[PDB]
C-alpha cells in the first residue's frame, strides 16, 4: 500500500504527514485550518520525517529512499533541499 | 514484515506502538507499568502516528492506510474516531 | 526499497536516522558535527523508532521486525539491549 510518515508541533498542533505513493512523495499539511497540499514533492517509494521546533521556527527533515539511496530533504524555513546525510 | 510506528509521551514515558499484521493495525501501550493491548484496532497495511502532550491531554494521530486509501485515527480523551484528513 | 526510520533531540539536534536495508538495520547519527555510523546493528526488515530526552539522558526505543516478530532495542545510556515489549 501507500506508505506514510508523520510529524507535529507546538499546541495547535501543526501537523505534516508525508505519503509515498506510486515512487512519488507528496505531502500533507494541518496549521488549524483545514489540510493543504504542501510544498515538498520528491521521488521516493519509502519516507520517514523528525522535526524539531526552535523558538519561531521549525526544522524537518524526510528521509526518502528508493532501492538502496536514501536522500534527506531539508526544511529550514526557506524551501526543500537535499542534505548531507549519506547512508555510510 | 509486520509493520510499526511508535511515540511516546511525558517521562515515565508512556509509549504506544501500532501494528500493520496481515491488513490489520493493533497498538500496544506501556504506561510504566507492563505492557497492554490498547483500544485501537482498525484495518490498514501501514501505520504511521504523531502525538503531541498539552497539559493534561494526549493527542494522538494515527494514518492507516490500505492501498491508495489513507485513514486518519483520533484520540483526544475520549475514543478513537476518524478525523477529517484527507489525500488531497 | 530500503526502509527508514527518525528521531530527534535537543536544539543542536542529535539525529538518528535507522535504516532496515536486506534484513539489517543499522543507525546513522548527527550531532552537530558530521553524520557517522551509529552502535546499532541489529537483524530487521521493519523499523520504527521514538525517543525522550529527561535531563542529560537520552532514551531510545527501536522497534524491529522480521515476519511477525518485533524486537524492542532499548538505548539508556549505556549500549543497546533487547527490552520487555512483546506483540501481545
Ligand atoms: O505551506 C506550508 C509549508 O510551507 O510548511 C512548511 C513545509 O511543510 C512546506 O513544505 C509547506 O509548504
Ligand atoms: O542545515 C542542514 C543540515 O546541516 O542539517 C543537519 C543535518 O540534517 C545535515 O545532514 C544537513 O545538511
Ligand atoms: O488504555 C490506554 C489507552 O486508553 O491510552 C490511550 C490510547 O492509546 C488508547 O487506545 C488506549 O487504550
Ligand atoms: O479534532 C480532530 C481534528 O480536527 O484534529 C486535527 C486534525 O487531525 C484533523 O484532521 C482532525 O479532524
Ligand atoms: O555514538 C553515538 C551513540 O552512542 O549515540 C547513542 C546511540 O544512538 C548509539 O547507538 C550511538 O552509537
Ligand atoms: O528500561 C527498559 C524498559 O523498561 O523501558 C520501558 C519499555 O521500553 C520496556 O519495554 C523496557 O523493558
Ligand atoms: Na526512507
Ligand atoms: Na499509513
Ligand atoms: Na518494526
Amino acid at each position: 500500500s501507500v506508505q506514510t510518515a508523520a510529524t507535529s508541533w507546538g499546541t495547535v498542533p501543526s501537523i505534516r504527514v508525508y505519503t509515498a505513493n506510486n515512487g512519488k512523495i507528496t505531502e500533507r499539511c494541518w496549521d488549524g485550518k483545514g489540510w493543504y497540499t504542501g510544498a515538498f514533492n520528491e521521488p521516493g517509494d519509502n519516507v520517514s520525517v523528525t522535526s524539531w521546533l526552535v523558538g519561531s521556527a521549525i526544522h524537518i527533515r524526510v528521509y526518502a529512499s528508493t532501492g538502496t539511496t536514501t536522500t534527506e530533504w531539508c526544511w529550514d524555513g526557506n524551501g526543500w533541499t537535499k542534505g548531507a546525510y549519506t547512508a555510510t
